[PDB]
């Protein structure tokens, strides 16, 4: 499922995500954007044989088995195929174990490198929240 803005925004909202460990929606919105282009099915591989799975590619080396990915840990306990749901419960479930790890959303390249520190209320804006 390819997600709207504000509908992802309302399912991240539901799903406990508005400031969880003091993240803003804006700031999961928008990562969301650069991960995945809110599309819950996309998959990317990395150079280390690990894949990246949905709307925040989350890693199959340390969150999610795959079965493919030698010497990895399942921290999430889910199949990865899991994390490509039109459901994000799944994905949201794993993002706050991620978040929580000590680096915080800095976990997220593409948050840190095209969220953080930006004006992220932008992804919310103009939704009914
Ligand atoms: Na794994
Ligand atoms: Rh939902
Ligand atoms: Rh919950
Ligand atoms: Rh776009
Ligand atoms: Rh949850
Ligand atoms: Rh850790
Ligand atoms: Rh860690
Ligand atoms: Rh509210």
């Amino acid at each position: 499922k390819v997600f709207g803005r504000c509908e992802l925004a309302a399912a991240m909202k539901r799903h406990g995500l508005d400031n969880y460990r003091g993240y803003s929606l804006g700031n999961w919105v928008c990562a969301a954007k650069f991960e995945s282009n809110f599309n819950t099915q996309a998959t990317n591989r990395n150079t280390d044989g690990s894949t990246d799975y949905g709307i925040l590619q989350i890693n199959s080396r340390w969150w999610c088995n795959d079965g493919r990915t030698p010497g990895s840990r399942n921290l999430c306990n889910i199949p990865c195929s899991a994390l490509l749901s039109s459901d994000i419960t799944a994905s949201v479930n794993c993002a706050k174990k991620i978040v929580s790890d000590g680096n915080g959303m800095n976990a997220w390249v593409a948050w840190r490198n095209r969220c953080k520190g930006t004006d992220v209320q932008a992804w919310i804006r103009g939704c009914r929240l």
